[PDB]
DNA sequence: TGCAAATGTACTAGCT
DNA sequence: AAGCTAGTACATTTGC
């Protein structure tokens, strides 16, 4: 049901883990290239479907904790 | 020379404060706009040419705190 | 791909 | 002429 990084409706298993389309695209966009993101809070930003946008840092380390890798 | 909301390298005296191109068609589109500016961390946010994106609520909260205004 | 929103740039209109 | 800004069209970005 859930993505387990913004908790959108989950499109399938992508890289490990429960998540999203968008989350799907977004970490392999990060993974493949920089992703040198600075976060504007204070590295805790809430990634739900809507502020996913806001802090493209936060969401990327929600995507590792999440364990998202390429296996 | 510096933006007040930004810091990006001001372009002028834009309604009432001193701000760059970016930030002057940010402002008037807020206000005249409609959009679901939402934080994503404490009203807070820190705002400068790179983090202006991150959180267009907090930028709009910076232009407003700078002072700006569509009137003189 | 295709479409729309958001954002930023560069320019023009108009004043003083 | 200079020097200024608000408005606006276009380009880019970004996300579905
Ligand atoms: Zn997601
Ligand atoms: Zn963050
Ligand atoms: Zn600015
Ligand atoms: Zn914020």
């Amino acid at each position: 049901h859930m993505c387990l990084v913004c908790s959108d409706e989950a499109s399938g298993c992508h890289y490990g883990v429960l998540t999203c389309g968008s989350c799907k695209v977004f970490f392999k966009r990060a993974v493949e290239g920089q992703h040198n993101y600075l976060c504007a809070g204070r590295n805790d930003c809430i990634i739900d479907k809507i502020r996913r946008k806001n802090c493209p840092a936060c969401r990327y380390r929600k995507c590792l904790q999440a364990g998202m890798n390429l296996e």
